[PDB]
């Protein structure tokens, strides 16, 4: 029951998520490796996701979380890259889409850097890049990321260089304590405490 609705280019709503997007643009210390090497994006589409039995899930959820913290649901909007983004538009997201191998354990991991979130879009590592040329560094191909609403609840911090939530804690915080310039890294164990608001369409642009 997912329809995705186009947004104008002149509508605020398109101009604010872009911005978000290409602002939260960092160098990573792969150097390119698994997102490729760039430092704007070409935006070429942002669509709104509609799907009201997993908004649903999303505001029941949130409410059971704000209820336990003081009524503060503690939401952000964050990044999401993964291979699985047409699967979450549709289903939600959930256990199958959590990264078993992340160093909070297995969750789902979202991002304050879209260039972060660009890393896995072709899969943890950057896979073998895009489809069509294996590139992990490719210019042409499109490349999809999801702008996500995220209940956080009372966060577990970190400090650093499906599980369970640590107990009395809605997530996991990962802070940056070596990059300076890196933005928060954030975990859910919950597939219900986040939903995928905005699909982005794009390709990265090669520097000149
Ligand atoms: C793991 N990965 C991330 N890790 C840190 C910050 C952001 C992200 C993110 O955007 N995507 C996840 C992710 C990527 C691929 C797959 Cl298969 C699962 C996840 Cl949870
Ligand atoms: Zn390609």
């Amino acid at each position: 029951g997912t329809i995705l609705i186009d947004l104008s280019p002149d509508d605020k709503e398109f101009q604010s998520v872009e911005e978000e997007m290409q602002s939260t643009v960092r160098e990573h210390r792969d150097g390119g490796h698994a997102g490729g090497i760039f430092n704007r994006y070409n935006i070429l589409k942002i669509q709104k996701v509609c799907n009201k039995k997993l908004w649903e899930r999303y505001t029941h959820r949130r409410k059971e979380v704000s209820e336990e913290n003081h009524n503060h649901a503690n939401e952000r909007m964050l990044f999401h890259g993964s291979p699985f983004v047409n699967a979450i538009i549709h289903k939600g997201f959930d256990e199958r889409h959590a990264y078993i191998g992340g160093m909070f354990g297995a969750g789902i991991y979202f991002a304050e850097n879209s260039s972060k979130s660009n890393q896995y879009v072709y899969g943890i590592g950057g896979g073998t890049g895009c489809p069509v040329h294996k590139d992990r560094s490719c210019y042409i191909c499109h490349r999809q990321l999801l702008f996500c609403r995220v209940t956080l609840g009372k966060s577990f911090l970190q400090f650093s260089a499906m599980a369970h939530s640590p107990p009395g804690h809605h997530s996991v915080t990962g802070r940056p304590s070596v990059n300076g310039l890196a933005l928060a890294e954030y975990v859910i164990y919950r597939g219900e405490q986040a939903y995928p608001e905005y699909l982005i369409t794009y390709q990265i642009m090669r520097p000149e």
